[PDB]
């Protein structure tokens, strides 16, 4: 039996939860258990790869879109996959908005069933990118979930899915094995029988295992990769294609008076920013992987084609290592040390220590925070590294109780994914939404520009919109962008072949939940002969 050992996420222990709509589920639920209608290859310019849906047609006015369901597709329990499943799934999100992870309810007014295998989504507002948005909403089995009294707490321990791996062959606190859907519609193209998911708590435990070659597919941070991982075995391979932005997010509505006086001050944010030595952070915390990001808007040099150089040039200085500039700005801004501790107090003389957040186990981020704390001390800003578990880290943000958090973002073929997910105030409310836009800075014009991006197909018009987004975010130094990272990815050729690589760059190679292309990738693998 071919078993592919994968690590899409860390856990202290394995807790059986296959609910695609809950943040507490196993990260092998979406894609593998519940296959999407379509999987957009974001690397290749967001090209749709059709799976459960055969095709789709967006109306010319961009106010609706139809999807043709592929006939002959079955749930793991033999029942047919039809339009009823899609209709029910979005209806569920309307019934329980906490399960709405994309904020899709705002855009989709209704989801009508044209026929057994055809559904039509009607929008509340024009969005040519709605097909992409729809593709990220998990679709569950209506014949099963209609009998579930409370979907919000349903752990779905014995899942019925459309995906390649639905059989829970083994489940212990330290390991679970997800095997082949006995009724998979694309069975002929699946050459991997089981997904082997061992319990790994953090980057330290992962390193020990990966160098010992007991893993096949991973996307973790690995220190000194060449010496410690690559040079240790000819089957140890990796590929780090460029990815999105990484930055420190500040909470504009921190409940502490002193902290809010600091964080909700653009001069302080710029001074915080100039204190950071971005290159040293990349060299030290990331071992030279990644590039400096001195775009106040967080755009990143990779997307320079979308940048208005003038805007970049004007705020670049506030996003460049400059100790003297940082201290001079703090002083000019009225931030001074009035109690002899070497740290600046707020203008009203209040003391504060910024608790910088980064998830426990994410050593590359943890090291970045500590480096940042030390760099901030140089400019007189008092801070301390905190490493709460991801759940806590994430919660403190949805609830706005954190101070500062270092984080990465998802990355698309253009800056929209980044700007929209990291700044649209619509994504700042609602349980079930990610952390990305939880800085609590809001602007009507910004939201308008963002929401207008896909209302037009005129690239020159979209560029004009992009420029408008750039200058609002840059002007307000909403976050403290630091760098553009990469899709960390490691593969072992000991047991399987067919992996994506620089030489076979089919798309984002990551195995993390949220990278739907992982379904396509796994379907390219085959055990060694
Ligand atoms: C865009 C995003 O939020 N991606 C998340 C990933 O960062 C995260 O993976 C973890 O990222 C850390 C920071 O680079 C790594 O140190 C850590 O090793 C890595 N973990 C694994 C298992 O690869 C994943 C998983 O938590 O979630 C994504 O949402
Ligand atoms: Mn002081």
């Amino acid at each position: 039996r071919s078993e592919l050992t994968i690590v899409p996420d860390f856990y202290p222990t394995m807790v059986r939860n296959f609910n695609p709509y809950l943040a507490t589920n196993l990260r092998t639920t979406t894609d593998f258990i519940y296959e999407p209608l379509v999987v957009f290859n974001e690397m290749k310019g967001n090209t749709p790869v059709f799976r459960l849906a055969e095709s789709y047609k967006m109306a010319d006015d961009l106010m609706s879109v139809t999807f043709d369901i592929r006939k002959g597709v079955k749930w793991s329990d033999g029942e047919a996959f039809t339009a009823d499943d899609v209709v029910y799934s979005f209806g569920l999100l309307k019934a329980k908005p906490e399960l709405d992870q994309r904020g899709i309810n705002k855009w989709v007014t209704s989801v009508e069933k044209v026929d057994e295998y055809k559904v039509r989504f009607r929008l509340s507002e024009a969005n040519s990118n709605v097909p992409y948005e729809i593709s990220l909403i998990p679709i569950v089995a209506e014949h099963v979930w209609k009998d579930v009294k409370d979907p919000t707490t349903f752990t779905n321990e014995n899942p019925v899915g459309t995906g390649p791996f639905t059989v829970i062959d083994t489940f212990t606190p330290q390991l679970y094995i997800q095997c082949r859907n006995p009724n998979y519609w694309d069975a002929a193209n699946l050459e991997v029988d089981c997904l082997r998911v061992p319990q790994i708590a953090n980057n330290d435990q992962l390193l020990g295992k990966i160098v010992n070659s007991e893993l096949d597919w991973t996307s973790s941070f690995v220190p000194d990769i060449d010496r410690t991982y690559a040079a240790a075995n000819p089957n140890h391979h990796y590929w780090y294609p460029a990815a999105g932005t990484q930055a420190f997010m500040v909470n504009f509505k921190n409940p502490d008076p002193a902290k809010k006086e600091a964080l909700d001050n653009v001069d302080f944010r710029r001074a915080f920013s100039m204190a950071l030595d971005r290159q040293t952070i990349i060299d030290i915390a990331f071992y030279g992987s990644g590039t400096v990001n001195d775009f106040a808007s967080g755009l990143g040099y990779a997307f320079e084609a979308w940048s208005d150089e003038a805007t970049h040039k004007k705020y670049k200085g506030f996003n460049t290592y400059d100790v003297e500039g940082s201290k001079k700005l703090l002083a000019k801004a009225g931030f001074k040390d009035v109690n002899g501790d070497g740290f600046v107090e707020t203008p009203s003389g209040k003391s504060f220590e910024l608790l910088i957040q980064s998830p426990n186990g994410w050593t590359d981020f943890n090291n970045t925070v500590q480096l940042a704390v030390e760099q901030l001390q140089e400019v007189g800003i008092k801070a301390k590294a905190r490493t709460p578990e991801f759940a806590v880290y994430n919660q403190a943000m949805l609830e706005g109780t954190y101070d500062v958090a270092y984080t990465n973002y998802f990355h698309g073929a253009d800056p929209f994914t980044y700007w929209n997910s990291g700044y649209n105030s619509a994504l700042q409310s609602g349980d079930g939404m990610p952390r990305f836009a939880m800085h609590y800075f809001t602007d009507k014009k910004l939201d308008g520009l963002l929401d207008s991006f896909y209302k037009t197909a005129d690239k020159n018009e979209q560029l004009a919109i992009a420029h408008g987004i750039q200058k609002i975010i840059a002007e307000n130094q909403v976050t403290i962008p630091v760098m553009s990272g990469a899709w960390m990815y490691q593969y072992n050729t000991t047991r399987f072949t067919g992996w994506w690589s620089e030489e076979n760059p089919k798309g984002r190679p990551s195995v993390w939940a949220g990278i739907p292309e992982r379904l396509l990738h796994v379907l390219d693998l085959k055990p060694v002969k």
